[PDB]
């Protein structure tokens, strides 16, 4: 069926729930047994969320090659995607040695350091120009250069020096400031914006290696924010937009991490946000 209607048509009859525990059924399952040794423990944030061994991102070390970051590569859109989960204490000099060995350009957050009165995830990045961060572990260095601060989100400008070549590199971190503790967002149209912006500033092309997108675990919010710009990209290659079909593709993207899209609610914010956002693209 089409999108839009098949919409109305759930909502009409309230089956998102069963609709949702259909993918859930259907979903692939493959290996994660390096994310589960015993040495790798305090590498992972939640226990029931692990990268695949096939598709899972590889430290350039010999010591422990473990990150919780998968690749998504999406072969029709041409589009890649590494999700991860929010940096641990333990793992934030992992994540910028991923940031730097991948190529990536752009980092998008869609969390809170602090939500529902809880840490969920480290303070990775440094918030002060003068104060900036060393990663001794894996031998960087991270800089605050500019930050521009807007109602639903912030950009910020950040220099990432490898202190062993002294090479250096701009990386620009997107940061979604305002998905409520509770639910998902009334409208798509401040996410929509956001990942305008993000797609507006090179992070996404194929000139640079994939972007980084994470939240807390790396597969609800950061599920939602690469099903719809894969579906966008999808609706403008093809000469029937209208056979674009979501949830084939959020079953192509759960080939390559477990759990995408974690409520029924995210699932239909998904259909929303990519409804609104082709009307867009064009003139209504
Ligand atoms: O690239 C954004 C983009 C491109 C095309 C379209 N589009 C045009 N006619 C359509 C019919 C049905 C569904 C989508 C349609 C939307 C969005």
């Amino acid at each position: 069926m089409e999108m839009e209607k098949e919409f109305e048509q759930i909502d009409k009859s309230g089956s998102w729930a069963a609709i949702y525990q259909d993918i859930r059924h259907e979903a692939s399952d493959f290996p994660s047994r390096v994310a589960k040794l015993p040495k790798n423990k305090n590498r992972n944030r939640y226990r029931d969320v692990s990268p695949f061994d096939h598709s899972r991102i590889k430290l350039h070390q010999e010591d422990n090659d473990y990150i919780n970051a998968s690749l998504i590569k999406m072969e029709e859109a041409q589009r890649s995607y590494i999700l991860t989960q929010g940096p641990l204490p333990n793992t934030v000099g992992h994540f910028w040695e991923m940031v730097w060995e991948q190529k990536s350009r752009g980092v998008v957050m869609l969390n809170r350091v602090m939500e529902k009165g809880s840490l969920k995830c480290a303070q990775y990045w440094p918030q002060k120009e003068e104060k900036e961060m060393i990663f001794e572990d894996t031998n960087l260095k991270l800089t605050l250069i500019s930050e521009d601060i807007k109602s639903y989100y912030t950009v910020r400008q950040l220099e990432l020096e490898n202190l062993t070549t002294q090479e250096t590199r701009e990386i620009l971190h997107f940061h979604y400031t305002t998905w409520p503790d509770f639910g998902v967002p009334e409208s798509p149209a401040s996410f929509l914006n956001f990942l305008f912006k993000v797609r507006e500033s090179g992070s996404l092309s194929p000139e640079h290696g994939p972007v980084v997108v994470h939240c807390s675990a790396g597969i609800g919010r950061s599920g939602t924010f690469c099903l719809a710009d894969t579906c966008l990209l999808l609706m403008d290659k093809r000469k029937d937009p209208s056979s674009v079909d979501i949830k084939k593709v959020l079953l192509e993207m759960r080939k390559f991490r477990m759990g995408l899209i974690q409520t029924a609610d995210q699932l239909r914010f998904s259909y929303l946000a990519v409804i609104e956002g082709a009307k867009f693209i064009m003139g209504d």
